[PDB]
C-alpha cells in the first residue's frame, strides 16, 4: 500500500462572466446603490487594486430581479438563496467531476468514495447525495460531505481523501469542491464595510479530482503524490474571521489583523511540514496558495521569500477566477501541471519535485497538503 | 500505519437539565406555541406522543427561552438568527461535557488527541463546532478536524466512518467524535399545512455524546470497549424525496413521507447481507444492535423484518424512552446503554454477551450507514 495520488482534475464555472472593470457600476446599479458614491468610490479603488480580471456568477441582474431580498442588505433572503445554490451547487459539481472522470478514463461503477466540499448552501439530503444521484455513481459509495469549513476546504477535501483512499484498498475517491455567490452576495452599506472586500473577489466554481493509492499503471496516470496532510489553528486568532449563517445569508466579519495573523505564522506552518524531510529552502517548491484576496497572497509571498515564477499559477486563477472559495486550490493545481506542459518543464510541479497546497480561512486554520510532482519527461 | 483495526476506547454522553415527561408534553407545547384553539392537532399530537414511546426528553429550550425568543415559537416567522445564537454556542458548550466524561473513562492527557469528529445539523457557523470544542478542550492547536455539518439522523454513523478511516491510517492517532443536537434548530409551533412537524415535536430532544476511537490500545490506561471491523454506507433504492430538510429563516423545515418506515424496512435485510455475508453470517437475532430511534414505527418495522427479539432492541428502545430521538447522538448513547447494561446483569462481552454487533445510522437520501462492530470481554474492557 502506497500513498494517495491526483489521478485527474477537472474544473467548471458557470457561463456568465462579469469583468472587473464592469463589476463597480454593475454591483451598485443591481443593488439600486448608485446614490452612495463614497462606498462607490471606495469599491472602485479596491476591484481596480483586486488583480481580479474576470469572474464567473450563477448570479445575474435577471436572477437579482426575481430575488429582490438579496440585493437588500440585511433583508431576510436565504430561503430563495437556497433555492438556487441546492441544485446550482450538485449542477456545477457534476461538470467539474464529469472533467476529472473523463481525464481519469475509468468507468464511474469504480469509484467507491464521495467527498464534496462547500459553504454556498446546504440541505438534507446535501451535494454528495445529488452528485452521487446525476453522475448515476454505485448506491453504496461511501459519502463525506463538508459543508461551511469556507476558504481552507479544499485543503480539508484532499486531507479526508487521503485517509479514505490510502486506509482502503483500491479506494477511488471523487471529491468535488464548489463554490457560489449566492450564499455570499451583498449589497452595500456604511457600517459593513468588509462586504466590499468580499464582492471584489467572491466568485463561482467547482473543481473535482479522482483520488487513489497504488495507481494501475500506465492505464490510471498520477499528477501528484499526495505526502502529508496537516491542519492547525494560528496562535493569537480567536474570532480574525467569524460567518454566521443568517436569515439575510452568510454575514461575514473580518478583523484587521487578519493578514499579518496567517504572514507571521505561516513560516512556523512551513517548517512543521517540511523539516521532517529536511527542506527548508521555500523557493525549493511549487505552491497552489488559496488566493483570498491580493492581499493574502502578497502576505504569504513576503513572509516565504516566495519568488513571481512560484506564485504564477496562485496568481492566474486569482486573476481569471477570482476567490471561487474552496475550488481555487484545485483550480491552481490544474493550472500548475498544464502550465508546466506548456513550458515544456520536467514535472507537474513547475519542473520542481516538492510542492504545498496550503488553504486559509476561519480560526484562523492553514491547512498544509505536502505534494511531490510527478515527471512529464 | 495501521497494525490493527479502530476500537472504541471511551464513551461518554451530556444532556441539558430541563426534562420534560412525554405526557406533560402535548400540554407544554400547544401552550408555548400559543396554539390552544387549535385543538385537531391537539388531538393528533397527543395520540403521536402516546404512540411514541419516548417516556422523557431533555431540552435546552424552556417556557422562558421561548418567551425571550418568541419567533422560534410562531411557525414560520424569521428565527435563524435567534436559533444560531443559542446553538453557535450551546452546541459545542454540550458537546465538551459529553467529551470531558469520554477523555474521563480514556485515562489518557488531551495531548494524546490527534483528531476531532464532531456531527451536528443544529446550528453551523464559522469556525464550526470542531473549532470551538478544540479550544473549550484546550486541545493541541494543531488536531486534525472533520466537521460533518447537516448530515441528518445518519450522523453517527457518518462520524465512526471517518473516525475508522483517520485511526487506522495514522499511527498513534487518537480521534475524539463528538455528535451534540439541540432542538433550537428544528422546534416549530403546530401548523395545518406542515403536519411533519408533529412528528418530529413528538420525537426530537437534545444530548450529546463523545467516544475515543483508536486502533492499538496501550496499557494500563486504555481498554477497547468495541473493535469497528468495517463502516458501509447505501441510498435506499425507490427513497428519492422521503425525507427532505430545508435551512430556512423560520430553521430547518422537514418533510418526512408515510412511506420512510417500508423504505428502510423493505431494504435493511440488504443492508445486513452486504454487510455481514463475508463473515459467513445471516442469523442477525444472534447479532447485537445500536439502531438510530426515529420513532417507535422505525425500529418495530426493523425489528419485524429482522427478526430481532426484545432483548436485541432494549438497549435501543431504552434510549428512544429515555432520552427520545437525539439525532446524530442516539446510536452512541446505545453503545453506551448497552456496554453499562451488559456490565450491571454480568453478561460476557459488552455486547449484551454476544460477539458480533452492528450500529445502523438512519437518516435523509434514504442513507443507511453501516458499522459492523465486535464486542469485547467484560474481563479485559472493564475494571
Amino acid at each position: 500500500r502506497g500513498s494517495a495520488n491526483v489521478l485527474a482534475i477537472g474544473t467548471a464555472n458557470p457561463p456568465n462572466v462579469i469583468l472587473q472593470e464592469d463589476y463597480p457600476d454593475f454591483y451598485f446599479k443591481v443593488t439600486n446603490s448608485e446614490h452612495l458614491t463614497d462606498l462607490k468610490e471606495k469599491f472602485k479603488r479596491i476591484c481596480v487594486k483586486s488583480k481580479t480580471r474576470k469572474r464567473h456568477f450563477y448570479l445575474t441582474e435577471q436572477i437579482l430581479k426575481e430575488n429582490p431580498g438579496i440585493a437588500t442588505y440585511g433583508a431576510g433572503s436565504l430561503d430563495s438563496r437556497q433555492k438556487i445554490l441546492e441544485t446550482e451547487i450538485p449542477k456545477l459539481g457534476k461538470e467539474a467531476a464529469m472533467v476529472a472522470i473523463q481525464e481519469w478514463g475509468q468507468p464511474v461503477s469504480k469509484i467507491t468514495h464521495v467527498v464534496f466540499a462547500t459553504t454556498s448552501g446546504f440541505m438534507m439530503p446535501g451535494a454528495d447525495y445529488s452528485i452521487t444521484r446525476l453522475l448515476g455513481l454505485n448506491p453504496n459509495v461511501r459519502r463525506v460531505m463538508i459543508y461551511n469549513q469556507g476558504c481552507f476546504a479544499g485543503g480539508t477535501a484532499l486531507r479526508v481523501a487521503k485517509d479514505l483512499a490510502e486506509n482502503n484498498k483500491g479506494a477511488r475517491v471523487l471529491v468535488v469542491c464548489a463554490e457560489n455567490t449566492a450564499m455570499t452576495f451583498h449589497g452595500p452599506n456604511e457600517n459593513h464595510l468588509d462586504v466590499l472586500v468580499g464582492q471584489a473577489m467572491f466568485s463561482d466554481g467547482a473543481a473535482a479530482l479522482i483520488i487513489g493509492a497504488n495507481p494501475n499503471l500506465p492505464e490510471e496516470r498520477p499528477v501528484y503524490e499526495m505526502v502529508a496532510a496537516h491542519q492547525t489553528i494560528v496562535p493569537e486568532s480567536d474570532g480574525a474571521i467569524v460567518a454566521h449563517f443568517y436569515e439575510m445569508g452568510m454575514s461575514y466579519f473580518l478583523k484587521e489583523n487578519v493578514i499579518p495573523l496567517f504572514g507571521n505564522n505561516i513560516e512556523a506552518c512551513m517548517e512543521a511540514a517540511f523539516k521532517e524531510y529536511g527542506i527548508s529552502d521555500w523557493n525549493s517548491l511549487f505552491y497552489s496558495v488559496h488566493p483570498g484576496g491580493r492581499a493574502i497572497v502578497d502576505g504569504i509571498a513576503e513572509k516565504l521569500g516566495l519568488d513571481e515564477e512560484n506564485l504564477k499559477a496562485t496568481r492566474h486563477v486569482l486573476s481569471e477566477y477570482g476567490n471561487m472559495g474552496s475550488a481555487c486550490v484545485i483550480f491552481i493545481l490544474d493550472e500548475l501541471r498544464k502550465k508546466s506542459k506548456e513550458e515544456k518543464k520536467l514535472t507537474t510541479g513547475d519542473g520542481k519535485e516538492w510542492g504545498c497546497l496550503i488553504g486559509l480561512g476561519p480560526g484562523l486554520t492553514v491547512e498544509t497538503v505536502v505534494l511531490r510532482s510527478v515527471p512529464i519527461a
